[PDB]
């Protein structure tokens, strides 16, 4: 068919980066466009073309289970194989990654409506709080 | 008019790399930020302001018809003027972008209800699936 | 309690750099990260968890009322404490940014419907002209 009328989101992006080096783009705008998905709007009347590409970031999924010890490569902060376990501690959601780090984890809790999350390696800590919507 | 409250969009951002240079910002961010389009949020009550900026990637346009050349400078990849010829080879839509680069374009086709645009650029293809929302 | 499930829209992000240097992650992917906010939505079935991450861009906010000498922290741009007052040149909101650098500010005003923006700062000058919804 010639109708390429509609909204099109991406499922595949394939050479990516080899793409963008062949148009001498710089390192750091090729690392942050991998991590990139688009979605093409398209209207097409005939042979007249009208196509915008939105670009969004990539959404993150971890799924798993509490007391299942499972694999994890941490495929958007450093790429490392780690083994991860989730445990219930009253009611604070504690995680521990077993790697080349030590004291390498994180630990969730809620107050109210707002989510508590405290990231951890090494000693250095990252606090962060969500609210509910 | 004294009056600013409203939702404005950027249409126009000239030496804003030269401005954040001045900042002492590094190059990396500078280097993300020149890549970006703001849309400012205000409300004003009398004397008193509340401004927020939201920041979006600038999106790509191209608009044509089959068969008319028409000029495009590639904002959002490398920032290059091309001419661009838009053809039908049986069921697929080709594009050649004559310029600095050689064997440059794009071709688009559908089969099923799936969008299938392979993009070239040197030695360099990229190979990207879209599906229909 | 331990209900996880819901939409988590983050608010705030304390020592998200360091953490991220601890993992030992490159400068450029560690400055766009230290931008950015995150969406995270969670369906818990008793102790399966789902969870999604979803990425956007930090807005960054300044809100002052005219004639008010407040602390304004560059967060969007050079991360610097300048003591920022606005003042009114007729019709044209003036603001002056004094700390390190010097001759550091911006202007904005409005003409028909859009609005222009001049951030100074040394010898440099930005000019952003946005429109209005």
């Amino acid at each position: 068919t010639r109708d390429f009328n509609g909204t099109w989101e991406m499922e595949s992006n394939e050479n990516f980066e080899g793409y963008m080096k062949a148009l001498d783009i710089d390192f750091a705008t090729r690392k942050i466009a991998v991590r990139l998905t688009f979605t093409d709007v398209i209207d097409q009347d005939g042979d007249n073309f009208k196509t915008k590409a939105t670009s969004t970031f990539l959404n993150y999924d971890e799924d798993f289970t509490v007391g299942v010890e499972f694999d994890e490569y941490t495929k958007s902060l450093d790429n490392r194989h780690v083994k991860a376990l989730v445990t219930w501690e009253g009611d604070v959601l504690v995680c521990v990654q077993k790697g080349e780090k030590e004291n390498r984890g994180w630990k969730k809790w809620i107050e109210g409506d707002k989510l508590y999350l405290e990231l951890t390696c090494g000693d250095q800590v990252c606090r962060q709080v969500f609210k509910k919507k």
